[PDB]
Parts: C-alpha cells; sequence; structure tokens
C-alpha cells in the first residue's frame, strides 16, 4: 500500500496546511510558525542565529517526530536546531515557494539597474505564487528581516543570513539580501504571529509548573483563549473528531489553571 501513515517533511503546501492546522488555518504549515514563533520569542539575541548548523541528531528526532504527528517542545531545543528542522521542512516539499516557474525570474529580478524595476518583477512573482506561498513568503524573508536588525547586536549581517537563506528557498544569495530589502518594499504590515506552545509539563498529574508571573499569564490567556474559541467552533461545522475534542478539553483544562492563578497573581 502508500508507505507512511501521513507523512509530513515532503507534501505540497496545503496539504501540510490540511494536516497542521492550528489556530484558524491561515493556509500556512504549523511548523514554519512554530519555529517563527521560538526565534520571534527567545532565539532573537542568540549569536550564530540560522547561521550555525543545528544538532543533526536532534533535527532528525524533530522531524520524525513532526511525521509521527507527536508533541514537540522547540521551547526547550535550541535556536539553531529548530531554524535547520525549518530550513530543511521547506527543502523537502516539492512545490517551491517561488515555485519552478517564478524562481528563475528571481535572477532577472536582481540584476535590475534600478530597486523600482526590481520590486515590480518580484511583485508579478509573488501574485502568480499560491494564498499559501504567498504567505510563506512573506513572513520567511519578514521574519528574517527582523532577524538582520538582530544580527546588527547579535554581531552578524544580511550577508550571513543570505549565505544560510540561499540553500533554503534555492535561491542565489544576492536575492536573499534584496529579498528582505524588497520585502518591506513590498509588504511591511506583514506580521509574524506566534503561537501557542506545548509545556515541558506532561499536561496532568503535577500543578506546580506554570508560570507563576501576571504579564505572563495575561499574554499566553490571550493567545490562548483565541486558540481555545476556535477549535471549539470547529466541532459546530458539523464536525464530531475524538481527536479535536481531547485537544478541547486540553486547552480548556490548561486555561482553567491560568483563569485561577490569573486572579492568583
Amino acid at each position: 500500500h502508500m508507505p507512511n501513515l501521513k507523512p509530513i517533511f515532503g507534501i505540497p503546501l496545503a496539504d501540510a496546511v490540511e494536516r497542521t492546522m492550528m489556530y484558524d488555518g491561515i493556509r500556512l504549515p504549523a511548523v514554519f510558525r512554530e519555529c517563527i514563533d521560538y526565534v520571534e520569542k527567545y532565539g532573537m539575541k542568540c549569536e550564530g542565529i540560522y547561521r550555525v548548523s543545528g544538532i543533526k541528531s536532534k533535527v532528525d528526532e524533530l522531524k520524525a517526530a513532526y511525521d509521527r504527528e507527536e508533541s514537540t517542545n522547540l521551547e526547550d531545543y535550541e535556536p539553531n536546531t529548530v531554524a535547520s528542522l525549518l530550513k530543511q521542512y521547506l527543502r523537502d516539499l516539492p512545490e517551491n515557494l517561488l515555485t519552478k516557474e517564478l524562481m528563475p525570474r528571481f535572477e532577472e529580478a536582481c540584476g535590475r539597474t534600478t530597486e523600482t524595476e526590481k520590486v515590480q518583477e518580484f511583485q508579478r512573482l509573488l501574485k502568480e505564487l499560491p494564498e499559501c506561498n504567498y504567505l510563506l513568503i512573506s513572513w520567511l524573508i519578514v521574519h528574517m528581516d527582523h532577524v538582520i536588525a538582530k544580527e546588527l547586536e547579535t554581531k552578524m549581517n544580511i550577508q550571513n543570513i543570505s549565505i544560510v537563506l540561499s540553500p533554503t528557498v534555492q535561491i542565489s544569495n544576492r536575492v536573499l539580501y534584496v529579498f528582505f530589502t524588497h520585502v518591506q518594499e513590498l509588504f511591511g504590515n506583514v506580521v509574524l504571529k506566534q503561537v501557542m506552545k506545548p509545556l515541558r509539563w506532561s499536561n496532568m498529574a503535577t500543578m506546580p509548573t506554570l508560570p507563576e508571573t501576571q504579564a505572563g499569564i495575561k499574554e499566553e490567556i490571550r493567545r490562548q483563549e483565541f486558540l481555545l474559541n476556535c477549535l471549539h467552533r470547529d466541532l459546530q461545522g458539523g464536525i464530531k473528531d475524538l481527536s479535536k475534542e481531547e485537544r478541547l478539553w486540553e486547552v480548556q483544562r490548561i486555561l482553567t489553571a491560568l483563569k485561577r492563578k490569573l486572579r492568583e497573581a
């Protein structure tokens, strides 16, 4: 029969999206957000950010865990590791972000005599792209742009990211440099929406393992309630899945603790 039961590393974007839908299902895989989320929250002041090699021994476990639909607490892993898992994940995806179709035109648009001519070409390229690709290209480049500012503190430069991001989407070095530069020239309101992440807690038995900080609970509750109300509502669309339900009590149980501690801090 078909090899393996639902893979993850080596599928089209939508296929990955439908598999890894977390919040609203804004047409985007979870993996990408999970990795962008960690870097945005914790991996912002990391030297070697996206530059150092991730521990392949951890990465191969992660890709396995995702492919097996398991629990991956990236908040306990190294930034280089998740970043390496991410860039690999993007590689494994058959359809490029810019596809085979538009990809060769990025070389063209990079060799434009004027910054305006470049962005215009990239503009038409990105429009050809599917919705999922459009959003993927937005976040990947915009998030890495903010990483360039972080490079300004982590003692790195656009060139460094460009070197390591080239093998990522399969496009020449100079195109990444121009990618960010033009990415805000094209977008700029593009926002890096972070996600509620699994805890190091096994979600039962214990209790004194939760964040005891007020601002910590405030932010998390906000993020979690949006996850909560949406998932609950999903079921009302004629959906009766035990897996969705299990996660429904899951979010509720955790938020219950948070709601208590909210007025407990």
